[PDB]
C-alpha cells in the first residue's frame, strides 16, 4: 500500500512506502487520534526476531544482504542467544544502530544531521566514577569551545533489569529550582524536584537562578552517586539584545550544550538505559519554552515592561511583541559568542529539503508535526504546512520512567 | 477504554468518557498517525436516526418516554415508506448546536448553544437560496455586532437534487493570474474566479472584490447573485503606531461564514448549510496576510519598518508577522466589529474544555488546527493535551461541487 502527504503552500505530494515496516504503535486507533499525546527482561523467544530484522537492515545498507558474512552473524548472534540470553553488538553495528535511532526520531527537526555524529562506545564502563568521566569527555568533545559537534555516549545494556545503568538527570547541563516556603519558585522550576533528591543526596545548593546542576550516576543497578561537572567544561552564554541595552541587566544567560540523558536507545531489541545525546539549540527551545512558559522562567511581564509596551489587553499584542524580540536576543547572544545555534527559521526549511530527500531515498520520514512546528510563529516556517505521518521505527530513542520511582534503594 | 489528558502547564489530569460514543472514523491506525492530514439506503438510515433521537430525548430529559418511543416509531414508519424522514424544527435546532458543539477544528466552541439557527427547508429554487443568504449575512454582521448563525437548504434525497453554495465562504475574494506571470487579489480562489467568469460574471479585475454567489438549487445548474454591497461591511487595515500601514492598501471583510460544508443530523445530509461566527485575529492577519500561497506581504511591511532582511536570524519575518497582526485587531476594534485575539479565544475554549469535561465527560479537539499560528507556546492550549474522534452531528468536509456537477 502507498500513502500520499501534501504540502499546501507548494501542492507537492509525497508517497511514504515506509510505513509499510513500521510495527511498533502510536497510541492511535481507527476511533481516536492521541497525536497531541506528550507520553502514549525480554525472551529469547521475542529477542531473535528483533535482532533478526535489525541485522537483515543492517547488512542491506552495507550491500552485504545474503553474503556470508550476513548469514555467520546471524548464526553468531543466534548462538550467542540461546547460550547466553542476550547478545552483543559490533562497534559497526553499534554505530549504524546510534545513528539509525537518531534518523527515526519523529519528534527531532534537526536530522538532516543525523548521519553526522560521533559515538563513544562506554559499553566498557562499570562504575559510576567511570561514568561520570565518559560524560565529562562528551561535554568536552561536544562543545568544542562553541563549535559543537553531534554526539551520543553509550553505557552497557540491560541485562536481567536488576543492573540498569541510568543517568538521573534528563539533560547532563541543567540549571537547578528552588521552591521557596513561600511558593515562589527559584531558579528552573522544571527541575525543582530533581533538584530536591540532589540535596536529599547530599548535594550543597548555592541556592541562585542558574546554579548547574549536579551529575546523578547509577551504574550496574547501586545506588547513584553525585558528581560536579567541571564549571570549565560548561560553556555558558550571557544574553543581551543587539538594540536594547537594558536587556543584559535583566541577568539572564543559558548553556550551550543541550544533551538528552533520560532516554532509551533500543537496537536489535537491545536496550541502552543510559544513552545521553546532544546536538545543538534552535533558539526557540530557550527563548520561547525555557525563558517564556508560565511553567518556567516566566519572563514575559519584566521584558514587556521595560519595553513599555500596552499591558491592561491581551489584544495589544504585548506577550507576542516581547516574545520575538526575547528570541532576537538568545540568537543573537549565541552568535556574538560563537556558539552554534540554529533559528528556527533555518532549521525548519532544512527540515522540509531532509524530508524530500528521506522520501526520494527512505520511501519515507516518520514525523511528529505537533513536536517539529517551533512553539512561535508557526505558519511562517514551512513545515505548518507540511502533511506529516507519524509511526515508530527501529532503531529508536524510547521514553522510560523516572529512576526515583523504580530504583530498588540498596543502602 | 477510559483516557486521560493531561495540562503539562498546570498539571490538571482530565478524563474522557464521550470517545466511546465515537461513530465515525479517524485516519489514524495503531500503526500510522494520520493527525496532520488535511482531508484523511433505509438499512443505514434507521440506526442513525434512533441513535440521533435517543441522544435528543436523553438531552431534554424524557428518555425511554412515550413521547420519545412514539416518535422513534413514526420516523421508522417514515423511513419504511418514504426511504428518508424530516427533522422537527427543534431536532433541527438541536442537530445543528450539537455540529456546532462537536467541531473538533473550531476554537471558538465555548458559544455552541448560542447559535441562530435559520430553517431554509422550504426553499425551492437559486433566487430564495440568495435571499436567504442576504438575510443571513445582514442578520449575523448586525452592523459589527456580530451574531452566530446557520441557514439550513433542503437536505440530499436521491443526490441528484442537491443544493449546494458553489462558493468557500459567502464572502472571499477573488482571484486572477496575470500575463505578468504573478497572482492579483487572492491566490485561494483563483479556480472558483475562473468558474464565476465562464459562468457569466463579468469580473473588475481588482486586488479585493467581493466574489458573486454561485448557487445551486434541487441538483439544477448553479447560477450567479451579487450580495448587495452594502450588506458587505469591510474593515480598512491600519496600525496604531505605523502611521505608512494604511498605504498597503488593505483592507478585510468582517463576517467569516463557511458554506462548502455538509451538515449531517440523524443520517440526513444537508450538503447546502452555511455558518458563520466571528475571525479570530490570526486568521486574517497570520494566514490570510503572510501565507506565501496568499497575499504574502511580509516582504513589503518588513521593507517599510526597515528591518535587516540580510539574513533569517534577525527574526524580521517575526517582527513584520506582529505587527501585521496587531494592526488587524486595531482596525476592527476602532470601526467595532467583533473580532477576537488568540490569547482570549484560546483562554475561553480551555474553560470550554473543562466544562464539557465535568458535563460531557469531554470534549473532542484537534490540537493542529486549535493551537493559533503563531505565538503556539504562549497560548494554554499548546499545553493541552487533547483527544481527537468524531462525534454526530457533525459538520463535513464534501467534494468541490464543480468535480460532481453534471449540467
Ligand atoms: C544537530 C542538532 C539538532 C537539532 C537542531 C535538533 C532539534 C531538535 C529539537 C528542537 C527538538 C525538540 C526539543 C524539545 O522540544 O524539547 C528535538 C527533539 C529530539 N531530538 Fe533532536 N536535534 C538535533 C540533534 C539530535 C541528536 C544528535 C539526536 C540523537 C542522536 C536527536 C534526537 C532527538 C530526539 C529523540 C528528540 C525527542 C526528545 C523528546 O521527546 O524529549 N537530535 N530535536
Ligand atoms: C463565534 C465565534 C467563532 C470562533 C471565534 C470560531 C473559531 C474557529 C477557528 C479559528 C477555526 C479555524 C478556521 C481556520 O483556520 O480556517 C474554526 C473552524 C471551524 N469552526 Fe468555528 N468559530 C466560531 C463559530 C463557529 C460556528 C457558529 C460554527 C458552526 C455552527 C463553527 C464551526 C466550525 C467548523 C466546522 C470549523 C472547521 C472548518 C474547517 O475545517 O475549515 N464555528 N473555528
Ligand atoms: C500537549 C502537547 O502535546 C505538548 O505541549 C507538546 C506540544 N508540542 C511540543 N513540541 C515540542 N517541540 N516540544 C514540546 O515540549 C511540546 N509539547
Ligand atoms: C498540514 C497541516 O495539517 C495544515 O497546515 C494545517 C495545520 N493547522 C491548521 N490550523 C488551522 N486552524 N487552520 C489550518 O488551515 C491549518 N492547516
Ligand atoms: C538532544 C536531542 S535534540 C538536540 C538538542 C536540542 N536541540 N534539544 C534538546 C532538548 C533541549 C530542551 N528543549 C531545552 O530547551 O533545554
Ligand atoms: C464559520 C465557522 S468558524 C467561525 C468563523 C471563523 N472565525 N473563521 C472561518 C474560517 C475563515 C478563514 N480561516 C479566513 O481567514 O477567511
Ligand atoms: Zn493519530
Amino acid at each position: 500500500r502507498f500513502l500520499k502527504v501534501k504540502n499546501w503552500e507548494t501542492d507537492v505530494v509525497l508517497t511514504d512506502t515506509l510505513h509499510l515496516k513500521s510495527t511498533l504503535e502510536t497510541g492511535c486507533t481507527e476511533h481516536i487520534c492521541m497525536g497531541s499525546i506528550m507520553l502514549p527482561v525480554r525472551t529469547k523467544d521475542q529477542l531473535f526476531p528483533l535482532a533478526k530484522e535489525f541485522l537483515d537492515q543492517y547488512y542491506s545498507s552495507i550491500k552485504r544482504f545474503g553474503s556470508k558474512a550476513h548469514m555467520d552473524r546471524l548464526e553468531e548472534v543466534n548462538k550467542e542467544i540461546e547460550s547466553t540470553s542476550t547478545y552483543q553488538l559490533k562497534d559497526t553495528e553499534l554505530i549504524y544502530g546510534a545513528k539509525h535511532a537518531w534518523r527515526n526520531a519523529s519528534r527531532c527537526v534537526g536530522r538532516i544531521q543525523w548521519s553526522k555524529l560521533q559515538v563513544f562506545d562506554a559499553r566498557d564502563c562499570t562504575t559510576a566514577h567511570g561514568m561520570f568521566n565518559y560524560i565529562c569527555n562528551h561535554v568536552k568533545y561536544a562543545t568544542n569551545k562553541g563549535n559543537l559537534r553531534s554526539a551520543i555516549t553509550i553505557f552497557p545494556q540491560r541485562t536481567d533489569g536488576k543492573h540498569d545503568f541510568r543517568v538521573w538527570n534528563s539533560q547532563l547541563i541543567r540549571y537547578a529550582g528552588y521552591k521557596q516556603p513561600d511558593g515562589s519558585t527559584l531558579g528552573d522550576p522544571a527541575n525543582v524536584q530533581f533538584t530536591e533528591i540532589c540535596i536529599q543526596q547530599g548535594w550543597k545548593a548555592p541556592r541562585g537562578r542558574f546554579d548547574v546542576l549536579p551529575l546523578l550516576l547509577q551504574a550496574n543497578g547501586n545506588d547513584p552517586e553525585l558528581f560536579q561537572i567541571p564549571p570549565e567544561l560548561v560553556l555558558e552564554v550571557p544574553i543581551r539584545h543587539p538594540k536594547f541595552d537594558w536587556f543584559k541587566d535583566l541577568g539572564l544567560k543559558w548553556y550551550g550544550l543541550p544533551a538528552v540523558s533520560n532516554m532509551l536507545l533500543e537496537i536489535g531489541g537491545l536496550e541502552f538505559s543510559a544513552c545521553p545525546f546532544s546536538g545543538w539549540y534552535m533558539g526557540t527551545e530557550i527563548g520561547v519554552r525555557d525563558y517564556c512558559d508560565n511553567s518556567r522562567y516566566n519572563i514575559l511581564e519584566e521584558v514587556a515592561k521595560k519595553m513599555d509596551l500596552d499591558m491592561r489587553k491581551t489584544s495589544s499584542l504585548w506577550k507576542d511583541q516581547a516574545l520575538v524580540e526575547i528570541n532576537i536576543a538568545v540568537l543573537y547572544s549565541f552568535q556574538s559568542d560563537k556558539v552554534t545555534i540554529v533559528d528556527h527559521h533555518s532549521a525548519t526549511e532544512s527540515f522540509i529539503k531532509h524530508m524530500e530527500n528521506e522520501y526520494r531515498c527512505r520511501g519515507g520520514c516518520p514525523a511528529d508535526w505537533v513536536w517539529i512546528v517551533p512553539p512561535m510563529s508557526g505558519s511562517i516556517t514551512p513545515v505548518f504546512h507540511q502533511e506529516m505521518l507519524n509511526y515508530r521505527l527501529t532503531p529508536s530513542f524510547e521514553y522510560q520512567p523516572d529512576p526515583w520511582n523504580t530504583h530498588v534503594w540498596k543502602g
